[PDB]
């Protein structure tokens, strides 16, 4: 009858669980190694001799391997526009990545949903996150959709969020899970390259950057609260808490512009050191209260930003090597998939500590955090809980 | 701790309340009985008689009396592809808005804090929604930066959200705020007509209602559960749950897309008419539980589209003439400020409650809802209680 007992009863009981998680990226992919030749000719930039140089040099020091494309070479001789360092292409640019985005989201998020083992309309709740394109109706609605979900499914639209958004998504669905009782929440971190890919210039090094280590990705998670084991619910990892801050002395870090031209990042100051200088005033915060201060007890997820991140992390906190394991092993297998790529190292690190035969999904440890990093300077920091293997 | 002793200690035991509400536009206002000379004439287009007079009857019906707008005479006058119908433009739609969506929703946020009352270091959250404009980092940190909020404000940056998004940023603010022990979500809608603003045609009779209907402004809210009433905090109202649905054939009844030219949009399909023929399936779901039944019972706000829609819902339902005044009053004084526009409705009626001296912030009754409408097509229900005044 009362407001109070009316709420006591909608909301849940337990900590938001991750349920399932699925991946997906497209079957093209380019090897790092033959990159800087690709990239270049298909560009007509084989002319700039020493950018190229300098180029290999970037993608050398990136520990990529392999990156998943939707954009083909024979896609791209067809739209030189968009090989062009700037030329008005962000029409073509939007109608390749409001049908790609969903597409590739429903790939990972049929998986995750097979894994689950729940009817798909058992999901209440569907957190679309993308930095790859805009539109209305959102790709949040074209997945729906595509999956056939309920009409009455509550959706949230993430739109331009960047690398640090694979934390969202998870501080988003904590909340929706954890407030509403029953709710499943389906999330999905969708990103496609169409948007910033262009040809190279000497007046963009930043670009250089950008060009080496974007790549494609999909990742969908199931989550909720209160777990039922009677029709094989288990969760994998649980949230207990999620943070976010702006890093001090760091305005202007990371800009990215969508304009005519697609989106275009722009880079100043020392991001790596920031976030180094900076991140274990987010370790005491998540952690004290729960009396932790050794962040070597912790199992580990980073986003992958580029490798000098993890390099500056590991050295100033004195993180043994293995921390850092499943964060490079996607980076080296998959390259920067932008909010979608702490996702697949989740997933990266229950698969291996199951193979492994370790006592956890947090390969063996009862704590983990999950970092994600972004314009701001922003960092995300989830705490999380293992599961018993 | 266990974990879900910890879960326990970190959630709020109430329902989510509105705290305060401030609401903002640009100072420079255009009145509707002479917008049709206005625009056509700004744009060079007096010529176009028969098309003029189609913008005219559009006007004429639209029940507006005033619209606020950023843009001025004397900058359309410096910028003149920005008047043409269909010319590259995006770039400086962008310039204009990433600056001006953020500074309005400033001017709100500082006149709902002031009502709150309470030190801005107690919002621990911000929810930011535009349909106007996207960057990198987002109006978020732009709000949090030009407020001087904590930098530890966990944010959530809704951009391309469309007229359906005051009841999402409710939605949002709820789970946010009842989850969250302690919690003080700062909610900032801020809309601002410079991405849609362009020249009309015979080619795009759809723009004609959009160049009739669309003005600037922002609404603020503080949102929060476990009201302290020893420090001044009162709800004005109280949410008792939010919803979402895709009105069934409803396909590409209202799509918007964001194009090198701005952002455009396509309608088809009778919009009115599939919400009135859909709304009281909504109206059950929400309140078949509170044993509510009689829609002249509730205190109503609702998205101001187009006076067609809560003409058509008006009839469908069988409403009082009274139900409609403060969302008619809204779009009369202010025109349809999309994502804004029920916030303002909400500010509205608990104004014009006190003034009347009625016995709740709700025109005296004890029950309401509130309706956003937008892309999908997409209705969002919110069940609301009222305080007594």
């Amino acid at each position: 009858s009362s407001l109070d007992e009316i709420r006591q009863a909608q909301r849940a009981d337990g900590p938001a669980g991750i349920l399932a998680i699925g991946t997906a990226n497209p079957e093209n992919h380019v090897l790092q190694a033959e990159y800087p030749d690709y990239y270049f000719r298909i560009t007509n930039s084989e002319h700039m001799t020493d950018l190229k140089e300098k180029f290999k040099r970037i993608c050398d020091k990136s520990t990529i391997r392999k990156r998943h494309m939707h954009l083909t070479e024979e896609f791209l001789k067809e739209n030189p526009h968009m090989c062009a360092y700037m030329a008005p292409s962000l029409d073509t640019r939007q109608d390749i990545v409001v049908v790609e985005v969903p597409k590739l989201g429903k790939e990972a998020a049929v998986k995750a949903i097979k894994e689950w083992g729940q009817p798909k309309s058992k999901i209440t709740h569907v957190v679309f996150c993308t930095t790859s394109g805009v539109d209305m109706p959102g790709a949040d609605y074209q997945l729906t959709k595509l999956l056939g979900l309920r009409p009455s499914v509550k959706r949230l639209m993430m739109y331009q969020q960047g690398c640090s958004a694979g934390a969202t998504v998870l501080r988003i669905a904590k909340d929706l899970a954890e407030n509403n009782r029953g709710a499943r929440v389906l999330v999905v971190c969708s990103e496609i390259t169409a948007v910033t890919f262009r040809g190279p210039s000497d007046t963009h090094l930043d670009g250089l950057v950008g060009a080496a280590l974007f790549s494609d990705g999909a990742a969908a998670l199931i989550v909720g609260s209160d777990p039922d084991t009677s029709v094989g619910e288990k969760p994998i990892f649980e949230m207990v808490s999620a943070a976010q801050t702006i890093l001090p002395d760091s305005d202007g870090a990371i800009d990215g512009h969508l304009r005519e031209v697609g989106l275009v990042f722009h880079l100043l100051k020392d991001v790596p050191g920031l976030i180094s200088k900076n991140i274990v005033k987010s370790l005491d915060e998540a952690f004290k209260p729960l009396g932790i201060s050794d962040w070597n007890s912790l199992f580990w997820i980073a986003h992958p930003g580029g490798p000098a991140i993890l390099d500056q992390v590991e050295i100033k906190l004195g993180l043994k090597e293995e921390k850092m394991r499943a964060t490079r092993h996607v980076l080296s297998e998959y390259g920067n998939m932008s909010s979608a790529s702490v996702l697949f190292i989740l997933d990266e690190m229950r698969r291996k500590s199951a193979k492994d035969g370790v006592a956890t999904t947090g390969e063996g440890l009862e704590w983990g955090v999950l970092f994600g990093f972004g314009p701001g300077l922003t960092v995300e920091t989830v705490v999380l809980h293992s599961v018993p293997l």
